[PDB]
């Protein structure tokens, strides 16, 4: 087991905190919040209890090694902590060196110090791009001095980046101070994924949607181990209804290497007693437009050529539903349908508004980040659900069975 921030004392101590700062944007203004809201609490408490300071460390967007403040900066963050945590900020413009080093060497008791933009350094992926856009990759050398200098910012580190937690990254696996400890973020996502997928409440759905076709790959196989239920819709439907019924789906996402698979998941479904859910109807497009025109479809009839399937129809959201009724655990991954477009919206809408029922009366609900977290903010249920989860790919990786290289950098009890 690990080091955690609760286990960690920090009274008079400067605490480094990586977190997962990477919020989407548009035009340098945040458009969601929630993975700083989130990190809130671990930073409360090093305050509540005393801290010198914490140093809060974060990448945003993908900025290749190169710097970019005029793109990616992190000072808008720095706006938005302050007004949280009804505190003051400090945004420096780097996040190594000497100046740097001064501004942490030792602040007062209690000063929240925001440092810039990680990935500006190719140091931290270990890779990136160069100015002339050319891909390089970063030096051992370079690479540990920069390890070092972000060390010397605290005394003591804590990782609440959950989101970040797969990447191997230099603020995340590298920062060598005695004590590493995993935040309160860190604890309670990890929590929940691990008791979900060790010891789910039963039956156990799993909803898995939206587009990535081919990544769910891993991820479906050991869920089959996993669950009583599973869901497959959204873009990925499209392949297994092509190989399991010979539907005619247009112009349809479709996934030639998950085509040749398809058939060994569902006898393992079959094999397991998994029962699968797939879609039934459509809302068909004519192009891949919101204000295209719109049709329906059924597997038996086929999709018009060359019109593309972009949500589930009304029959397959009310499988969909008596799915999310037997469900005592859910966990939801990728939508079920464009839900970014009103036409192609509903599927996903309703889906919502079950799994929303279903918390209500006690369904444990993870979701699994990404898309599906968006539609939770775009529609209000961000706290009508058990969790959303701060994390996509971070969420993938564990639900695959996977290691995180942020968790096991941490400290051995
Ligand atoms: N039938 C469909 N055809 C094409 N695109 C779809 C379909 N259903 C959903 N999508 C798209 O899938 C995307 C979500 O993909 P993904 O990243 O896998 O979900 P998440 O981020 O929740 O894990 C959205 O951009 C959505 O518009």
């Amino acid at each position: 087991n690990k080091l955690t921030l609760d286990k960690l004392d920090v009274k008079g101590k400067r605490v480094v905190m990586r977190v997962d700062f990477n919020v989407p944007m548009k035009n340098n203004q945040i458009t969601n919040n929630q993975r700083i809201k989130a990190a809130v609490p671990s930073i409360k408490f090093c305050l509540d209890n005393g801290a010198k300071s914490v140093v809060l460390m974060s990448h945003l967007g993908r900025p290749d090694g190169v710097p970019m403040p005029d793109k990616y900066s992190l000072e808008p963050v720095a706006v938005e902590l302050k007004s949280l945590l009804g505190k003051d900020v400090l945004f420096l413009k780097d996040c190594v060196g000497p100046e740097v080093e001064k501004a942490c060497a030792n602040p007062a008791a209690g000063s929240v110090i925001l440092l810039e933009n990680l990935r500006f350094h190719v140091e931290e992926e270990g890779k990136g791009k160069d100015a002339s856009g050319n891909k390089v990759k970063a030096e051992p050398a370079k690479i540990e001095a920069f390890r070092a200098s972000l060390s010397k910012l605290g005394d003591v580190y804590v990782n609440d980046a959950f989101g970040t937690a797969h990447r191997a990254h230099s603020s995340m696996v590298g920062v060598n101070l005695p004590q590493k400890a995993g935040g309160f973020l860190m604890k309670k996502e990890l929590n929940y994924f691990a008791k979900a997928l060790e010891s789910p409440e039963r039956p156990f759905l799993a909803i898995l949607g939206g587009a990535k076709v081919a990544d769910k790959i891993q991820l479906i196989n050991n869920m089959l181990d996993k669950v009583n239920e599973m869901i497959i819709g959204g873009g990925m439907a499209f392949t297994f209804l092509k190989v399991l019924n010979n539907m005619e789906i247009g112009t349809s996402l479709f996934d030639e290497e998950g085509a040749k698979i398809v058939k060994d998941l569902m006898s393992k479904a079959e094999k397991n007693g998994v029962k699968i859910t797939l879609p039934v109807d459509f809302v068909t497009a004519d192009k891949f437009d919101e204000n295209a025109k719109t049709g329906q479809a059924t597997v038996a009839s086929g999709i018009p050529a060359g019109w593309m399937g972009l949500d589930c129809g009304p029959e397959s959201s009310k499988k969909y539903a008596e799915a999310v009724t037997r469900a005592k655990q859910i966990v939801w991954n990728g939508p079920v349908g464009v839900f970014e477009w009103e036409a192609f919206a509903r599927g996903t809408k309703a889906l919502m508004d079950e799994v929303v029922k279903a918390t209500s009366r006690g369904c444990i609900t993870i979701i699994g980040g990404g898309d599906t977290a968006t539609c939770c903010a775009k529609w209000n249920t961000e706290d009508k659900v058990s969790h959303v989860s701060t994390g996509g790919g971070a969420s993938l990786e564990l639900l695959e069975g996977k290691v995180l290289p942020g968790v096991d950098a941490l400290s051995n009890i």
